[PDB]
RNA sequence: GGCAUUGUGCCUCGCAUUGCACUCCGCGGGGCGAUAAGUCCUGAAAAGGGAUGUC
């Protein structure tokens, strides 16, 4: 899949709470970049899943290549490049 | 605070779900104004917060 300021993590462990897990995965990606936002829901379409959004690229690709299968709250994450830019990143430019 | 209607999101349990969102609600039980959260509301914005009717 082609690059994008967002990481998409699905397999996450669905029983953690949306605040908490918006904040594990900020804490642990900010290593990688600066990041302008996750967006992290426990519907049915949106459980064990996740947005985060990079302010650079190369953020994300190093993210998304060293945090690959890493294991989170007892499950490996798989993280793919985002298919469509999010709507923060899509209006800057 | 009791009722009626209701926006908005949260927790938990059973079953289910590997799902590409920002246009956002699985079903079924249970519990929630509490800035937690909020896609709903007020403000010009910061920031703040359920609402209408009703004893
Ligand atoms: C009509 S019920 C809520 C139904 C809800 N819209 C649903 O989909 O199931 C109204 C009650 O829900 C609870 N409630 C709704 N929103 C709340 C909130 N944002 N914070 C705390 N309690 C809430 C309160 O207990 C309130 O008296």
């Amino acid at each position: 899949t082609r690059p994008n300021h967002t990481i998409y993590i699905n397999n996450l462990n669905e029983k953690i709470k949306k605040d908490e897990l918006k904040k594990s995965l900020h804490a642990i990606f900010s290593r990688f970049g600066q990041i302008l936002d996750i967006l992290v829901k426990r519907s049915l379409k949106m459980r064990g899943q996740a947005f985060v959004i990079f302010k650079e690229v190369s953020s994300a690709t190093n993210a998304l290549r060293s945090m690959q299968g890493f294991p989170f709250y007892d499950k490996p994450m798989r993280i793919q490049y985002a298919k469509t830019d999010s709507d923060i990143i899509a209006k800057m430019a």
